[PDB]
RNA sequence: GCGUUAAGUUGCAGGGUAUAGACCCGAAACCCGGUGAUCUAGCCAUGGGCAGGUUGAAGGUUGGGUAACACUAACUGGAGGA
């Protein structure tokens, strides 16, 4: 749903340079963006229970992300739940 | 068979009959034209009344919760031919 613009963006403001696609943070940034991108079609179509499937995954692979990083680097976590605005 | 050989008629009094309320009193009812919604039934307009004490719906806020909902606890709130 992310073009390559906002997704070009993203990795630029939460990686390390151009091509830091692999770091956790860009990673549950960009996890993010498609997460509340989507709120908006579910909105709307409530019975599209397939492409929900897809919508699970991400925030449970955002889930599994963010605790890897809260066990590695507690710094870079606090950090990085403050500037998306999660909860944990 | 009915008649011919038996005086009627007009007053007055009386007996009966007829039409009339027709010896007197008495229905329940029927019809016609009026009077009544100051009682009461319903409605319309415009005003008033309901001591005191309870219960605690929806909603709201805050926290928990969720990807977001849902949900949940507290506080608040003051529903009802209660
Ligand atoms: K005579
Ligand atoms: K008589
Ligand atoms: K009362
Ligand atoms: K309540
Ligand atoms: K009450
Ligand atoms: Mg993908
Ligand atoms: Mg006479
Ligand atoms: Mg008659
Ligand atoms: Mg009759
Ligand atoms: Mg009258
Ligand atoms: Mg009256
Ligand atoms: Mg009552």
């Amino acid at each position: 749903s992310l073009s390559t613009e906002a997704t070009a963006k993203i990795v630029s403001e939460f990686g390390r340079d151009a091509n830091d696609t692999g770091s956790t943070e860009v990673q549950v940034a960009l996890l993010t963006a498609q997460i509340n991108h989507l709120q908006g079609h579910f909105a709307e179509h409530k019975k599209d229970h397939h492409s929900r499937r897809g919508l699970l995954r991400m925030v449970s692979q955002r889930r599994k992300l963010l605790d890897y990083l809260k066990r590695k680097d507690v710094a870079r976590y606090t950090q990085l739940i403050e500037r998306l605005g999660l909860r944990r």
